[PDB]
């Protein structure tokens, strides 16, 4: 990559200073701000806060809906300090694609709106003064980005998903300006390797310039356990303390670039010592069988939309604990950083998931824009050791040998970004059908989102939903790939309040009756060993006759207080 | 009494036609009716269903709010057949007082809410022709007569409860006019003694005449059993097939009047050869302890109010028998005749409540509306084996002398109308302190309302709340009674939906938890001997600050649906 995803951090050589508060903002319809100088300054704008998503801060449906180019722009001043260091502006993401402006100069832009978008300012920067950043933005929907969909044209723009979720958009993630020296660590990898009480972590290091590089590993106090020098090393720990489930331990790495007797640089990240592998049909933690316990989550909460903040991160990780959870997917894009560094702290499995969803010549374009967020997704978090396998689609059609081609390119890129090689999968939809689909194959553990008893003979039918069920896993047993099979999706929408008996779909006791039979098919098969269920929380989709104010699959309500079946998945799971 | 209180048949000898539908309704602000000819029929009516509350079907104030005089009037044709009969009125009740008239003249007043009314036509009444009934009804609240209130004025009039629950008024329940032979069955009682495997059916029967009685048993099939000559004697039953709790079974016992070679009169009912008693801290039902699991109910239903319907009645015993209970109170008014022979069909149990709720010199009076209605429920309600409890009041004062002789009064006249002396009893309120109470003693059973958790201590101080609680049992414990102990009240407002986490006062979670924790208390202490939960259902009451949309503590919903905590009571009486 032409930049560092490091996260940035606050040292002697490495400075940083936040962008987040109220920006100025303008909706562009026309689509003139280009035209007309916008990114010197927006003619008309109004507050905006960052990190937020824009929609539903606003009262009319226009703005609410907006579908097209708007504007951001704010001012920030530079300590003059910063002068001749490399110095960037860092979003955490821009949604879903955009170009940056600093001081009326292009400096770069992104495609892909769940990851960061890193732009070098050092030529144009102006230390000592005020600095301006405009971007513009884009949230339409089409076959050639992720995620996909649809533009329609009412002039008035419509975002028309093939997807669930609502298309939030705008800054959703914090921003910061940094400035590095001009010779930095730009990206380094470890691997580890158990070895009776002790442990190897196998480190790369990508610096940008020539010089030495040093690398330490502190323990939790701060100690120094491992020193090695190079580019490429391994760090030898005896009586490593492993990062376990539910049970985090957590080494900080430095990564020292050397001139002499002087530094030049240092880069420090919090890391976990674990290992993980698909071994039969078990998932393996520390060499030890794993059955994940969980939910897919999305980025929303009431208001800021997608927005990050702390206090979602930190309601949802007691809800979860509080249910026995112990892993999530990041259903279904890369979530803010802040999310993979607490489930670090908590001892939590996230399977990452790249916005591969809502799947013409159009493919070739589609797959390199796939590749690019695959690419940017594994070199961010790869070293996250809550980080435990990549999800690299969610219900794509796989019946095809065309689709097979699609995602062996996918999945070889994949492959060649991730310095551990750790599990990679995808979820598969009720129509891959194991007599069709050509695309399992290429994973190590399979992912099942399946919808028996709601959108498959729900109700009344219940008792033949099951059967389906089991003649499904059946045909799968039957292929013994022996391989593991998590089910990454299911769930019923169900209106908190909604009480009946008997129970009826939408009913909270339906929910829970649901869930069991659901229960009863899973521990019917020995290969089966992790169940996230659809979703943690209710959360906003675009409105329609199927929507009752969002997606209500929710195991928790969107403000996080639990339906009748959370306490079932509490029980379950302890 | 001065009339019967039989349940109406049809047979050679009875006939029975209904007065149900659409009748006509006029208020009467100004109270000019009876000075205005009403009784001759109503000047400008509107229709009103009955049986039915007429209150919530109005869409305005003023008219759901009603307080005072009102009218109802109906015609039905008698039949030419029903000549030199006894002819009869029979209201099943008529809330809260009135003044029957029929063809143009008054026949007989009420007062007393929840109970039939008869009035005696004979002398009036055209046989073959259309015939007019007029009622003028009051619903106003006062001290002398039972439930207790105040009538405010704003010239306005508006009822100002003593007691919680709304103060719906009309013809709650269904309306017939009858005719029984010049010689009829007016009255009978039945009693219960155990044998071994046989019974004896002690009975005595009051008849308007003096020829010869004859009284038959039959089983349920119909077959002839026991057969005895007299107004007073003994049927004797070989291998009694008993009516258990939950597990009914009704003989039928027939009274036939002679005359020679024919007869006079037949009365029938179904009756159940049972015994109760309290024995030590014990209730026993044919010998056996019961503990009493349920709930106190209201007559209440969305628009028909307390208006009587049988689906009402359907549907709340299957709800009753899926959270496995096996008793209700008829809190707080003896309820519609339906309620107990349904009961008795399904073996369950009831305490049977006159509405002594919401306890100056009136006190002689209010003491004469007190006995007068215990009397009417006694002589109404004594054979149906369901009912094996009579709460003689609900929260009254009890800690002074005066009260005591008060209720000596009302207990002794209890003891006189029920030929089988089944225990007697009336629900304390917390301020009726074990030091202070006087009227405990008076009571075979004791039964407390408390809302430790609620009312008491309640969220975060729930813990003192059971410390509480249990210093109180602590001190009933010391006085060592060697008396039954049944709550029969303990609940929470309970918004359906409301979910926290962790739980609030009015979350369906709050409500679970104190139950659980109410649990704990009962099944600490030997002599608690039955938990009825308060209330079976949401329901209807004054409007307030402190209700919102009525009492919220049902565990079912007032649609009949269940709330989280029902579950709770399902597994613990399980």
């Amino acid at each position: 990559l032409e930049y560092s995803e490091l996260y940035p951090i606050q040292n002697e050589y490495r400075m940083m200073q936040s962008l987040d508060g109220m920006w100025k903002f303008q909706f562009d319809p026309e689509e003139i701000g280009k035209k007309s100088g916008w990114e010197n300054g927006l003619p008309a704008p109004v507050s905006m806060p960052v990190p937020s998503s824009f929609a539903d801060f606003f009262t009319d449906h226009k703005e609410r809906d907006y579908c097209g180019d708007f504007w951001y722009e704010t001012e920030f001043y530079l300590p003059a300090e910063w002068r001749n260091k490399k110095i960037w502006l860092r979003f955490g993401s821009i949604t879903h694609r955009g170009t940056v402006y600093c001081n009326g100069m292009e400096i770069t832009s992104h495609e892909g709106g769940f990851l960061p978008v890193l732009a070098d300012i050092s030529t144009v920067a102006k230390p000592g003064q005020v600095n301006q950043v405009v971007v513009k933005i884009n949230n339409e929907l089409n076959e050639t980005s992720l995620p996909c969909g649809a533009t329609k044209i009412l002039g008035r723009k419509l975002a028309k998903p093939y997807f669930d979720f609502f298309n939030y958009s705008g800054l959703q993630r914090s921003v910061w300006v940094i400035a590095l020296p001009e010779e930095s660590v730009k990206d380094y990898s470890v691997d580890y390797e158990l070895c009776g009480t002790d442990a190897l972590v196998k480190y790369e290091v990508v610096t940008t310039g020539e010089h030495p590089v040093i690398v330490r590993l502190l323990d939790a106090e701060g100690e120094l356990v491992a020193e090695t020098e190079g580019k490429e090393g391994i760090l030898q720990v005896a009586n490593a303390r492993l990062w376990e489930v539910r049970n985090a331990y957590l080494y900080q790495i430095v990564i020292l670039i050397t001139d002499g007797n002087g530094v030049l640089d240092e880069y420090r990240e919090k890391i976990g010592i674990r290992t993980v592998r698909i071994e039969g049909t078990k998932i393996l933690l520390n060499d030890r069988p794993v059955y994940l316990k969980g939910f897919g989550k999305h980025e929303d909460f009431p208001i800021l939309g997608r927005g990050f903040h702390w206090g979602i991160v930190k309601r949802d990780f007691e809800c979860l604990k509080w249910t026995n959870a112990n892993c999530f997917r990041t259903s279904h894009y890369p979530y803010a950083e802040e999310w993979y560094q607490f489930a670090d702290e908590e001892g939590f499995l996230i399977i990452d998931e790249v916005p591969a969803v809502g799947m013409a010549l159009t493919v070739p374009e589609l797959l390199k824009s796939h590749i690019a967020d695959t690419e940017e997704m594994i070199t961010r978090d790869k070293n996250h050791p809550s980080v435990i396998a990549w999800s690299l689609f969610n219900e794509p059609e796989t019946i095809t040998d065309y689709a097979y081609e699609y995602f062996k390119e996918v999945f070889a890129a994949a492959e060649t970004y991730d310095f551990q090689s750790r599990p990679m999968t995808g979820a598969f939809e009720k129509n891959s059908k194991p007599e069709l689909c050509k695309c399992y194959p290429l994973c190590d553990f399979i992912c099942l989102n399946r919808y028996y008893g709601w959108y498959i003979s729900g109700g009344p039918e219940i008792e033949e939903a099951e059967e389906l069920f089991r003649d499904e896993m059946d045909r799968w047993k039957a292929k013994e790939l022996n391989v593991p099979f998590v089910f990454t999706e299911f769930g019923t929408d169900t209106m908190a309040g909604l009480h009946k008996l008997p129970s009826i779909m939408w009913s909270e006791e339906y929910q829970k009756e649901y869930l069991e039979m659901n229960f009863r098919v899973f521990d019917s098969y020995e290969f089966v060993q992790g169940e996230l269920a659809w979703n943690f929380a209710d959360f906003q989709t675009t409105e329609g006759i199927m929507r009752v104010d969002g997606n209500h699959k929710g195991v928790f309500t969107r403000d996080r207080q639990p339906k009748a079946a959370a306490v079932v998945f509490k029980d379950r799971w302890e």
